[PDB]
C-alpha cells in the first residue's frame, strides 16, 4: 500500500538521522575522553609540584631544628661568660682601690725617710759640735 | 499487507525510543563537559595558590638562611672573646698577688723605719748622756 | 515483496543503532567513574596544599622565636664586648702603675739600709770621739 510505503521511507530517513546523532555522540565521547587523560596529567605535574615544595619544607624544618639546638649552645656560653666578665669587674675595681691605697702609702713612708735623714743630719751635727 | 503494516508502526515506536534515549545521552554527556570544566577551574585556583605557597616556602627558607648566618657570626664573636676572658683572669690573678707581695713589703718598710727611728731617739739620748 | 523487505531491513538497521547506544552509555557510565575518581583526587590535592601551608605557618613561627633569641643574644655579646675591651685598657695601666710601685718600693728599701748603716758609722764614730 501507498501509505504503508510513505511510512516506510519515513523510518528509512529517521534511522538515517538516529545513525548521524550517533555518531555525532560517539565523536564527543571520544573526545573527552581523551582530554580526561590529560587532565590525569595535569594532576601528575602538580603531584611533582607538590612533592618537591615538600621536601624543601622538610629540608628547612631540618635546619630550624638545628638552629634553635645553635641558640641553646651559644646562650649557655654566654650566660656563662657574663659573670665572668662582672667578676673581674669586680677584682679590677678591687685592685685599683689597693693600688691607689699603696701609692699614698709609699708617698708617706718616702717623706717620712727623708725626714729621717734630716733629723740624723741635724742631731750628728749637733753632737759633733759639742764635741 | 497486516502484518506489514504492524510491523511498520513497531519501527515508528523503537524509532522515537531511539532518539529519546539518544537525547539523554547527550544531556549525560553535556553535564560531564560541565563536570570537566569545574575541574580545570579547581586546577587553576590551584595554580594560582601555588603561586602564594612558593613565594612564603622561599620567604622562609631566606629567612632561615639569614638566621644561620647570624648564629655563625655570634658564634665567631663569642669564640673570640672567651680567650679574652681567660686571659684576662691570668693577667689580674697575677697583678693580684703582686699587689699582695707590695702591700706586705710596704708593710715591712714602715716598721723597719719605725725601729731606725726609735734607735736614733735612743742613741742620741745615750751619746748626749756621754757628753 | 520489496515492502516487506525494507521492513525487515528497518528492524534490523534499528536494532544495530540500539547495540551501538547500549555501548555509548556503558562508555558514558565508565566515563562519569573516571571524573568522580578525578574529583577525590583534587579534593586530597587541595588538602595536600593545606597541610603544606599549615607546616610552613608552624614553621614561621618558630623561625620568629629563633630570630627573636637570636636579636636577645646579639644584645648581649654587643654589650659584652666592650666591657672585655675596657678591663684590657684598664689592666694595662693597673700594671705600669704596679711596676712602679715595685721600682720605688725597691728604691726606699735599700735607701732605708743606708740609713740604717749611716746610723751605725755615725754612733761609732761619735762614741769615739766621746769615751
Ligand atoms: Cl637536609
Ligand atoms: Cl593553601
Ligand atoms: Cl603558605
Ligand atoms: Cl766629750
Amino acid at each position: 500500500a501507498e501509505e504503508i510505503k510513505k511510512q516506510v521511507q519515513v523510518n528509512v530517513d529517521d534511522i538515517r538521522a538516529a545513525n548521524i546523532k550517533l555518531d555525532g555522540l560517539g565523536r564527543q565521547i571520544a573526545d573527552i575522553s581523551n582530554s580526561i587523560s590529560t587532565i590525569e596529567s595535569r594532576l601528575g605535574e602538580m603531584d611533582n609540584r607538590l612533592v618537591g615544595i615538600s621536601s624543601q619544607v622538610t629540608q628547612l624544618s631540618n635546619s630550624v631544628s638545628q638552629n634553635t639546638q645553635s641558640i641553646s649552645s651559644l646562650g649557655d656560653r654566654i650566660n656563662a661568660v657574663e659573670p665572668r666578665v662582672d667578676s673581674l669587674d669586680t677584682v679590677t675595681s678591687n685592685l685599683t682601690g689597693r693600688t691607689s691605697t699603696l701609692e699614698a702609702d709609699v708617698g708617706s713612708l718616702r717623706t717620712e725617710l727623708a725626714a729621717l735623714t734630716t733629723r740624723v743630719t741635724t742631731e750628728v751635727t749637733r753632737l759633733d759640735g759639742l764635741i
